[PDB]
């Protein structure tokens, strides 16, 4: 109830990629293969208790982010395609100082993987962006998506 510091973070990517699951596992530890513009947690970094203001509104307003979460789909080529375009969209129209992590979703769907870890891991470092394979569904590497996300945002704070 009361933090130290708020930190305003964006789930970006193509339509369908999962980053609204993404965000509902996240935030209420829930998925469901069966209104909301952001969701928030309170997570504690250290000593510091740190407010996030986690925002799902890609697929309907960037200078103030600390942190981007800049998702594709490992089953789908056309939203790994997309990711230059988005990144091209932050380095632009954002705050220098905003952290920024790669995510391909769905690494539960392993028979309909088009993309493979090495081609996401490359991109990651040509865009100079840290690099994490996840599933909403299955809950892989969520938590560390953020929580890494958290810590390099701290660092570039404390800079
Ligand atoms: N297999 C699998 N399906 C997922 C995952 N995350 C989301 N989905 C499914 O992919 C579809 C798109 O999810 P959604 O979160 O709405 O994508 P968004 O449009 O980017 O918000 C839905 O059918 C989800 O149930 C995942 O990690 N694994
Ligand atoms: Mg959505």
């Amino acid at each position: 109830q009361n933090f130290d510091y708020m930190f305003k973070l964006l789930i970006i990517g193509n339509s369908s990629v999962g980053k609204t699951s993404f965000l509902f596992r996240y935030a209420d530890d829930s998925f469901t293969s069966a209104g909301i513009d952001f969701k928030v947690k309170t997570v504690f970094k250290n000593e510091k208790r740190i407010k996030l203001q986690i925002w799902d509104t890609a697929g309907q307003y960037y200078r103030g982010a600390m942190g981007f979460i800049l998702m594709y789909d490992i089953t789908n080529e056309e939203s790994f395609n997309a990711v230059q375009d988005w990144s091209t969209q932050i380095k632009t129209y954002s705050w220098d100082n905003a952290q920024v992590i790669l995510v391909g979703n769905k690494c539960d769907m392993e028979d309909e993987r088009v993309i493979s870890t090495e081609r996401g891991q490359h991109l990651g470092e040509q865009l100079g962006f840290e690099f994490f394979e996840t599933s909403a569904k299955d809950n892989i590497n969520v938590k560390q998506t953020f929580e890494r996300l958290v810590d390099i945002i701290c660092d570039k704070m404390s800079e």
